[PDB]
């Protein structure tokens, strides 16, 4: 394993597909933020519904967020205020609504 890594997160959001690298210890929210994206949240803590996403493809390190409960994780729910990236990544973004 690497001392630092960084993955290529890709967004499907409702205004298109952004990508952007993401490092190994920042959430996806955050490190999109600082790329100036504008993706949905409120408590920022992995309790809530807000940053609600679908992964679509590779894999996540969810062990921050709460809100899920074990089958919503098996079938893809992501609250992207809480999960880091352990590869590349493609999730779609603005999914409360499904909930
Ligand atoms: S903003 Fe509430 S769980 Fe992410």
């Amino acid at each position: 394993s690497p001392e630092f890594a960084a993955y290529k997160v890709t967004l499907v959001t409702p205004t298109g597909n952004v990508e952007f690298q993401c490092p190994d210890d920042v959430y996806i929210l955050d490190a999109a933020e600082e790329e100036g994206i504008d993706l949905p949240y409120s408590c920022r803590a992995g309790s809530c519904s807000s940053c609600a996403g679908k992964l679509k493809t590779g894999s996540l390190n969810q062990d921050d967020q709460s809100f899920l409960d074990d089958d919503q994780i098996d079938e893809g729910w992501v609250l992207t205020c809480a999960a880091y990236p352990v590869s590349d990544v493609t999730i779609e973004t603005h999914k409360e609504e499904e909930l």
